[PDB]
């Protein structure tokens, strides 16, 4: 679909760099890696230059060995259920079915995973597996970046050892530099400063189809509703307008969403650094030859790329702090930032703590760190970009096409740092009130569907906002009802802490379940008695007649919410269930497991 670029060899050769870098991200981390080791390049006086393999035609690999000392290295994360980020689906099935010689390529892949998920790094192992086949030599171990313990930490452990070991085969040997250059605007036409807007300047305004993340849609927020009864937390329920828009979705997929950060937070980040956000302008790359102009859409305003293109409420990582150092006029505060980037000690201790753990956002650590007054347009080129947050379409579109609804809790907590820390989606989400408010946005097809036939059995299993997906998959089960077909069992194993605090869709979900849509609503209140009641104990509680389902059935599992916990939980439940029935020994229970996924019979749609 793509229109490819010329051969990244050929750039290579015409720019006089030496390594590339291609990055596999869904929502920017590995390509912020992949930025870095990239610009590390200078200081062993090699040239590098970083690349969105979806960009161009990875088949030039085999001429990569015209120029001396070269390399290429991957920094690709995960997706999907052990799937390749969408950026890196086109590398992904070159990989698989080429057959070129690599022989002369030297590589080496820093995978981005999650160990909770089925299957770890599953991305990452598949490149530096496959480049070897195809004869390319791995000039580096494999990365095994790692979500779920500290992910920076692994790059910087393996960062420092990959710099040394290329130096080392390729005997080269080992001063702030900026990437863009400010160019402040005096009295421009309005008409070409954007505003917010993701692609084409003027794209908010005047939409035009086909809609996506490059263009975004903006639906008009028709609903916006309080879920749960108490009060201790806020979950809501949005219905988002994409009529005339000509997006197609289904029950199962995701929504995409461009969030504004707080103005309030905006507005004092410009305060402390006494700076004027209403500014007009631009960043431009020293590098005249990239594709990339601009770290984000210029010209704009400060508090423009500050609200919509800049993430300003995330930790840190440890490279931005690194670069800061050196606007900190105090020593030990200017000492303190430099040794975040250690790959041990207490410089590691104090960034896992101070920052991470702690949740400080960069106005706190501005705040923390007094002496620390860096120039605004440094660091807008530092501050990664504000990604996109998804969402598991909570409607069906046979029942509304024109609608896409949303299920979300938002996020408010008091972070060890101090202050409350507030989600960016969430917050600004919970602010639209139907009135017109607008909300950019976008849908990704997904994998997570129902049965094609409707007559097969379905169990859904989703936990507090886990229902979210299933909310769509009732509605259009009961729809298939009402059509004259014939429609299998429908379970739904769902959970929340009280009935009377936050019990989502009570209200529809009795109805469905009167009318039968609904065979069986088992909900699981895990606060309501002394010991907690989850899901997966009302799984075993129907261990027979689920086993009936699946074993006879063909039944279709689900599996929605919480991947930290809770999928794992209800996995090791469906072993038990397996293990029991068959009979067999819990090792082939989990095999069998394993298989109903393979075989699209247990999908997952979980998140971190
Ligand atoms: C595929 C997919 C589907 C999803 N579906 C839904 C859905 O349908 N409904 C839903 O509600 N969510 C869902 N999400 C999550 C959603 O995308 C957002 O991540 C979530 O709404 C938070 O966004 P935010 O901008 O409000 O918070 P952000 O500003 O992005 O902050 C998120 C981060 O805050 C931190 N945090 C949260 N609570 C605490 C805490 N109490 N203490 C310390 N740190 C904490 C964590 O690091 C968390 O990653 C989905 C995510 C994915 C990937
Ligand atoms: N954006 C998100 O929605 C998002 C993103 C990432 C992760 N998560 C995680 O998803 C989980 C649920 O969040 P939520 O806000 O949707 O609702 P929630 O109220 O936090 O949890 C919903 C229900 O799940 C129960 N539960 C807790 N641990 C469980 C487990 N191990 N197995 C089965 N059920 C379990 C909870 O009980 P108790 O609370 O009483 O134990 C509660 O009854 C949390 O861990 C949350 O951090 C949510
Ligand atoms: C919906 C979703 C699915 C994921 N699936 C996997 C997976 O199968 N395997 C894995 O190792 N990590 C998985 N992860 C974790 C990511 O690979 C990890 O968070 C990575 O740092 C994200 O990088 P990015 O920001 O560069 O896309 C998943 C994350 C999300 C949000």
């Amino acid at each position: 679909p793509p229109v490819k670029e010329s051969s990244f060899v050929e750039k290579m050769k015409k720019t006089g760099r030496n390594i590339i870098v291609f990055y596999g991200s869904q929502t920017g981390t590995a390509e912020e890696f992949a930025n870095r080791l990239s610009k590390d390049a200078h200081r062993y006086g090699m040239r590098g230059m970083s690349a969105d393999p979806e960009e161009y035609d990875l088949a030039d690999l085999s001429s990569l060995p015209e120029i001396d000392k070269s390399l290429v290295v991957f920094c690709m994360a995960t997706y999907g259920e052990g799937d390749p980020t969408d950026n890196a689906q086109d590398f992904y099935d070159w990989l698989q079915e080429t057959d070129v010689d690599l022989t002369g390529v030297k590589f080496a892949v820093f995978g981005l995973g999650n160990k909770t998920y089925e299957h770890f790094n599953a991305m990452g192992k598949y490149v530096d597996q496959r480049l070897e086949q195809l004869g390319a030599q791995r000039i580096f171990e494999l990365g095994l970046g790692d979500d779920d313990g500290n992910l920076e930490e692994d790059f910087i452990t393996w960062r420092e050892q990959f710099w040394p070991a290329v130096c080392e085969f390729f005997g080269v040997e080992a001063s702030s530099i900026r990437q863009y250059e400010l160019v402040v605007h005096e009295d421009m036409d309005v008409a070409k400063v954007y505003t917010g807007e993701m692609g084409r300047l003027k794209s908010y305004e005047n939409q035009k189809p086909p809609f996506d993340a490059k263009n975004p849609f903006l639906a008009a927020v028709t609903a916006n509703r309080k879920l749960n009864q108490g009060t201790e937390r806020h979950l809501m329920h949005l219905e988002l307008d994409i009529s005339d828009s000509k997006i197609r979705y289904e029950s199962g997929d995701h929504v995409a969403v461009y969030p504004a950060n707080d103005s309030a937070l905006v507005n004092q980040i410009g305060e402390i650094l006494g700076a004027d956000l209403d500014v007009i302008m631009s960043l431009n790359n020293l590098d005249e030859e990239s594709n990339k102009k601009h770290p984000f859409p210029c010209p704009t305003t400060y508090r423009t790329a500050l609200t919509y293109y800049l993430d300003i409420t995330n930790p840190p990582r440890t490279n931005v702090l690194y670069e800061l150092a050196q606007y900190a006029s105090e020593p030990s505060e200017q000492e303190h930032l430099h040794k975040m980037a250690s790959s041990s000690g207490e410089g590691k201790e104090l960034y896992l703590s101070w920052v991470v753990e702690a949740r400080r956002h960069i106005l706190a650590i501005l705040q923390d760190y007094p002496s620390l007054r860096p120039p605004i347009d440094h660091l807008c080129e530092l501050l990664p970009r504000l990604q996109a947050r998804y969402y598991s379409i909570a409607s069906s579109s046979k029942v509304h096409p024109n609608s896409v609804h949303i299920c979300a809790v938002a996020v408010e907590y008091e972070a060890k740092s101090g202050r409350v820390n507030k989600g960016v989606a969430t917050s600004w989400l919970r602010a639209k009130e139907p009135a017109r408010a607008l909300v950019p946005m976008f849908v990704r097809k997904s994998q997570f569907r129902l049965p094609f036939k409707s007559t097969t059995p379905v169990i859904m299993v989703g936990p507090g906002t886990g229902i979210a997906p299933f909310m769509g998959f009732i509605q259009e089960r009961a729809w298939l009802r009402e059509q004259g077909k014939e429609v299998g069992e429908t379970l739904l194993y769902y959970g929340c802490r009280r009935s009377d605090e936050d019990y989502l869709y009570r209200e529809e979900l009795a109805r469905f379940h009167k009318d039968g849509a609904l065979t069986q609503l088992n909900v699981a209140f895990s606060r309501e008695q002394a010991h907690k009641v989850y899901v997966q104990h009302l799984l075993k509680r129907d261990r027979e007649h689920l086993w009936k389902l699946i074993h006879e059935g063909g039944a279709h599992i689900y599996v929605c919410g919480d991947a930290r916990n809770m999928a794992k939980d209800v996995q090791n439940t469906f072993y038990d269930i397996v293990a029991e029935f068959g009979p067999m020994e819990h090792t082939q229970a989990v095999d069998y497991v394993k298989k109903l996924m393979t075989k699209g019979r247990y999908s997952l749609d979980v998140w971190s």
